[PDB]
């Protein structure tokens, strides 16, 4: 059984790896990783929203199922995740970073935790669609990360990945000391960086890598609210973006930082396989590389994520390790994939995961099997006032909501989605097209009862949260482990056995 | 707004309290309190089994409902309990002791929680649908307790007791320090006691109290296997009855100890009492006394509970304080009534507890309004292979199971509910009251969908259970906040001002 | 005076004998020899050509010594190899197979050699300095070997290889009816397969071995074009890369028949170790297992050889038999420290073939004395524009080419040499690195010098061999040497019974 | 493109050619052929030995270039000699007789080879720098053949001789058949005699035509040893002089045999002339006479070749045909020259061989303009201790090895080099001229190079040849090629082949 290396960001958009990195990002460790890779060109995520996709990509179920359709909404300590499956096969399971789980449950299967979240693990974040229209403030995304782009040597979130980063290669370190074990457990780690997630700030050292980047403005600039469509609408006014004056030098410097710190996370990819490499432990070990969702970054005059334009839905993936193919697929593919992916990969049955997983395994794509199934997305928190669907098909893109006009995308001849064929269809053909997939919408999704389960849930926690805001409150932010009475030279062992288990390898 | 103080045991047949304890128990400080509550007689559990009954209970839900179905279930953080209506209406929330709630949130609303639970916080003891006769022997009920009554000086249980009841006066003490502050948070305080549940042992101070009694055999006796209904006989093969041998003896003992633990709670009741009375605390606050489920003590041949029959299903209620009018109310009643009361009696509208809860308050019955809403249980976890749902209204209690004969009976006619009249009905009254609990059941429930939820439940926690318990354990049992640091004398306080603020009266 | 069997196979990927044969190979027979043997994880062709390889494993000297630098580059007889030093020393030797010698001598001093060549021996594949970029069709390599892998029951080269098995094998029982005269010279076999060279076209005995293959692809992909290091990017015109669709499946099938081939000839060297135990010649005789260079089997995009990457220049070594200590060494080794090693253990003196020799003796190593010289390759053949050099030492490799860029891999910290350190050094000790093998380099070879004497041989023999396809054609191919075999009525026809038997 | 019929004799003395042969000799056919040739009075071998000198001779460059060095030096089957070149250019190109091509490549651009060599083709007689002073006597030359001279009517030599001459006539006759078909290649035959090499020993007809010859003692006789120069008196010491009586008898019966076999050798040019003459081929085809190095004949003492002197070092050069001018050159000229003349002659661009010769076309000169290159020489084998080399410019010869005193000749004044002017200088002239000398000696050679050069060729044989010689020999000798499809066989049309046989039709 192979060791499993997850390296996951955040808000990483997927057009930025059109065959591993794009040519002009300075990300050489992540090149050469790229290259020993199977590699996903058209990955989407399963919803457009830190916590949603995270619950989902962990589960291998879809919003609806996993009941995560927002950033505050409970993740139930009973669905199986990724971490369950591995950990019931035989695999030591851990984490070190963000997840943005929800909730009392912080490891959700993990065995070991090495970093707090970054982000709440409680309620506040809770939309509400009986006030359609409405934005809250203290915590709505705003466009102040767009003209307050620039650079810093440090910020709440290098703090956060700095120690991400080192605990993770201290946690390999720590997992290479039982490599001559005959009885180890393999082992999967999961390495979760909030970066390239604004606010759009880096290190100078990065920051000067892109001074001459010819990418810093989007192909597709600012549509007027006028000309938008309504989903569009409602994320520029919950970005609250009448009261910002975004000028062509703040999308620079935004990208620009975006860019940075794509780089600064590609020095840590480069320690995390120099570890590897030197611990003896690359030729056993999987190397995946995902991310939650996108950043639309000033496409459309659009920013962040919350919609299932391709700078949004679209994130990279890669898979790297023993058995996998190097190459690049095409064939549309799913966050939603990488569970049932990996339990294959660790040799657990198809009829173990089946019942819990709503994608596919990858690896017969990797071995030359024709992927058929669609790919499927949701959205169900702020701006949106009734939930949202997606399809992804062939070179075909579908949205539907129940409030607004169908949107359908020929990908292949319309890359930049400027076309909306459901409104202005080419012929036949596209008024054919839009009709199976309204048949395949009503097969896939009850959007009635999605609504009110989302409206039900917003309301419990409407009532629960306002009471756990009363009086002392209880924090549910995990809490990695202390250990110092057990670690290092204490009494109670033997002083040069410590020393023998403590080095590896031994003997040389 | 009043205090509330919820006093709460666990595994007490309602059937003791006719009109408050029995005449033969030896509880006065419940028999006064009894005397000035509303005391509600045919009253019932939502659940027949700890954690399904206790999450109901806090919820106002039923189990199909809360999704809590047996007693590894997790309880969603995202359900509102009592405590956060109270809480959000203002009050401060406490518990100190037992409330069998699975998963990794130990308060659900609570604000603070000033003991761990006695018992697991996490998915081991997971009934399986698929596996339907096998029995789990490291946590199943056996008759093992039935067969070791006695008496001892310290057992789990009253080490566990002890501590609930001295923090819980604690915390009353602590409390009547804000008394003088027109600012203060009213309080609720949980205080549930894990006694008179078994194992039926007792210290020999209360079991003396019981030398002479005359209720150690139950009135109907062991019925044999072949004889029992079908879901009576699940429950004894749960049991392991057939490798006990229950003497006349033992069921004597265990009954001699069941009471005298009742005799060892009711001086936990006075000490609370007592504490409210010195403190001056007692006229503002709303008292009530309750407990989970019942424990059937033998009736039939039956011990424990997981049955809706009498003895197993009735469990006690009573509500005294300020605007509560004594008085018995025989109207049959439920636990799932005791949040929609609690919020009722805080002064919160009907209009914010009505989406959330699926009992009635319990108010306008105190202040003499006929209540007509019927009485619901469900019954989902060991023993059960398919669903049990029963409905109790008028005189009539129906129970039904896919797999099992229908049960009906006439309690008025037939309290010890030794005739099942929809297989041996009396006249077409019958007939058709069998026909029109039937019809009510089917609008209620749809037993199919039950019981594919239930086994989903059971099924996802197998996988995660399993995982769970490979490797590092990460345990979800409530830890008491520790302030060592900012109790007492401290030199970052003023010393004198520490003391005065400390003491009261004043 | 142990007897010595080289068994040479071309074209085999060394990185597939990381401890003799890797454990997917089916190959118990190498496996067995592995265990017995000095293995040598990290060794290294002299050049990543067949015949330039070949003429220096032969002379234990380097191409720019032997001035055989392409495949069609004349061999002089005057050079001593192997075969003359043991020849010297009182050895009977012979070659059976392959060895891509170029001009009319086509034995450089084995006594008898009992095959033909499978390649020509004329001065036909000469690239030339003066055209850099164009291609030869007719010859240089090209994709449709990797387009039309597969599997067939015959081929040019099963043909061949089974016949050098066969001549070999009947060898060796001819050689053991002279082992119980004391009078009888000790004998040295070279046995020189043409697999798993490509075609990549295997027997389906062979071929159904890997149906449940994990290695069928290789550990990097194909790099685009214009990702490619210039070197790469020359080879890759060269075999006309942009004329063929590689797809997976190709690659699946090609990597297939390749290893389905390294089975073919496990089976053949359990058959020559089976010769060797049924003769009683076992326990007397030095085995040798060797490859004239790799093969990069679609890593990196690449095919085939003529660079210095790993797939290509590594190849196995191993040595089993007499006073060798069986082990595995990781300290890398050259194709070059053959021909001493063997001059070695026949019992030539060190001062008899130091100056012929640009290699070491790998005997002292196998005895556990630390060896530090440093491992030189060269190239200067089809798809370079200019000689290129590399110098493999420590963990670093470094290669050299007047036009190109340099590169500079760490292969403990970057086994798939993915970056490249004189391009992108990571800190002072790569910059100090860099500078020390520049120092190297220098010492070891005079660029401008070696491409003055590439340009000359290339134009001498473009003169030449014009003139030679004009007319009546002479070929330089050997001919193995009826009248004097089996019972023939001039001898005595009881005693040559008991003279063809034995024991 | 004309035919080409280059003539061949090894160890011919060059001053027996002083306007094509002396008046003294029996040979009315090279005289004929000497009278519309163009003859090249003052050539030079490029080396005086054998496998040298032939090495040199058919790449057009000197044995510094060659790495042919002496009689046993692999001749690398890559370097262009003339054959290459004509055949390149159109020719069908063969050569019947000796060539003494050392290695296993015995064709070296010839298409076709019509008999074996007479001589080996392996490294056996490989000279050692590292002992000088010693001699192998089982190849060495030996004065035996000075002793031995005499009379017979077959010797290895004849057999040899008269079957090159048999087959070279044959040859002839079968290209005559392609006459009328004018798509057939243009041909270059080289027909390479042993005569008039040693041993002396002639068939009496040849020998009794001499019986009254006044040239049967060298004019310049013998020096003893003390007074030799020092590479004369390593000649001397390897020739085992010190073991035989040469007597005034002796010199004589020698000379006697070697002219009668130039004589042997006129009779078979005859036979070439008759032949082209008959088959109508003579007007079309260029005839080049040669020879590889010269034989001292007895003079100063010494015999055979393997030194400077005019004797050895001179050898004939004729050259007759299409568009040949005839008449006498004085200019000196080199053996290196025969590969670029022949390419000239044959149309090919001068650029096409310069990069492969270190001579100079002859035929500006035959037309009538001046050649001013010098002529260089070189020796590097047995008798040698080190490399010697040498310049003829105009009217003289400059001899230098690193061993001994150098030797400058005024070829004029002393035709017969008695008197060396680098040490018995006649003035500031003579002193000028040696220091030019040096100069030029020191721009073309450098001699140390060339000593390790040497060296490193020798010591590569020595290992590589004692190991051929042990178990089987396999030989390299050539063995020329088909019965089944010759004549009159049952495949062809029998009326078709005695019309496609039969010439003039
Ligand atoms: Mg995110
Ligand atoms: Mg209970
Ligand atoms: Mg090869
Ligand atoms: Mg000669």
């Amino acid at each position: 059984k192979p060791n499993i290396l997850i390296i996951m960001v955040d808000q990483l958009n997927g057009k930025l790896f059109p065959d591993g990195p794009a040519d002009f990002l300075h990300a050489p460790n992540l090149k050469a990783l790229a290259k020993r890779s199977a590699r996903f060109h058209n990955n989407y995520t399963s919803s457009p929203l830190a916590a949603p996709a995270r619950a989902s990509f962990m589960a291998g179920q879809l919003p609806s199922r996993t009941r995560v359709y927002d950033n505050a909404a409970e993740y139930q300590s009973s669905i199986p995740t990724y971490a369950h499956h591995l950990r019931r096969a035989g695999y030591y399971t851990a984490l070190s970073g963000k997840m943005h789980l929800v909730g009392p449950d912080q490891l959700h299967g993990f065995e070991e935790r090495l970093t707090t979240d970054i982000y709440p693990a409680d309620f506040g974040w809770t939309p509400d669609y009986r006030k359609p229209g409405e934005r809250i403030d203290w915590w709505y995304h705003n466009l102040g990360s767009v003209t307050g782009a620039g650079v810093a040597e440090i910020t709440n979130q290098m703090e956060y990945d700095d120690e991400v980063a080192f605990l993770a290669n201290q946690k390999l370190y720590q997992l290479s000391r039982e490599n001559d074990d005959e009885s180890r457990r393999p082992w999967c780690l999961t390495v979760s960086f909030t970066h390239p997630h604004d606010p759009y700030v880096a290190r100078r050292k990065f920051w000067d890598l892109y001074e001459d980047c010819e990418h810093l403005t989007p192909e597709v600039g600012a549509i007027p609210l006028d000309e938008q469509d309504p989903h569009s609408q409602r994320i520029m006014l919950s970005c609250d973006y009448q009261n910002f004056d975004v000028t062509e030098e703040n999308v620079r410097r935004s990208r620009r930082a975006y860019f940075a710190n794509i780089s600064y996370l590609d020095e840590k990819v480069g320690e995390l396989i120099d570890t590897l490499t030197r611990t003896r432990m690359l030729d056993d070990t999987l190397i995946l590389f995902c991310s939650d969702h996108g950043d639309m970054l000033g496409e459309r005059g659009l920013w962040f994520k919350m919609n299932f334009f391709e700078g949004s839905a679209r994130v990279p993936l890669m898979i790297a390790g023993p058995g996998i193919a190097p190459g690049l697929h095409l064939t549309p593919t799913s966050n939603l994939d990488v569970t049932p992916t990996l339990a294959d990969l660790a040799g657990i049955s198809l009829e173990e995961v089946r019942p819990w997983t709503d994608g596919v395994s990858l690896v017969p794509m990797v071995n030359g099997v024709e992927r058929t199934e669609p790919v499927l997305m949701e959205y169900a928190a702020e701006a949106s006032y009734a939930p949202l669907v997606a399809i992804r098909e062939g070179k075909w893109k579908y949205v539907y909501c129940a409030l607004d006009p169908e949107q359908l995308f020929d990908l292949e001849a319309d890359p930049l989605e400027l076309t909306n064929l459901a409104e202005n269809p080419r012929g036949p053909v596209d008024q054919a097209t839009l009709t199976a997939f309204r048949d395949m919408r009503a097969a896939h999704w009850d959007m009635e009862a999605f609504d009110a389960a989302v409206r039900e849930s917003q309301a419990r926690r409407w009532v629960v949260y306002e009471a756990l805001r009363n009086g002392a409150y209880y924090p549910w932010d995990h809490q990695p482990l202390q250990k110092a009475s057990e670690r290092y030279m204490r009494n109670h062992m033997n002083l040069d056995t410590l020393e023998e288990s403590k080095r590896y390898p031994r003997g040389e």
